[PDB]
């Protein structure tokens, strides 16, 4: 929105119902690799987003 003036009025930011959601399910290593998200990293907040077989 700094950069660019045209976007700090603008709604970027998309908000989802209870009803929209499902449950979590957590991620299965494959061939000895730990999943990871579209940073490369792994989201931790919960013990249960743990991957099945990976120990942290």
């Amino acid at each position: 929105r700094l950069a660019e003036p045209q976007l700090r009025e603008e709604n970027d930011l998309g908000l989802f119902g209870y009803w929209q959601t499902e449950e979590y399910q957590p991620p299965v290593a494959v061939d000895g690799k730990v999943p990871r998200n579209e940073f490369g990293n792994v989201y931790l907040f919960l013990p249960s987003m743990m991957p099945i077989g990976c120990v942290q």
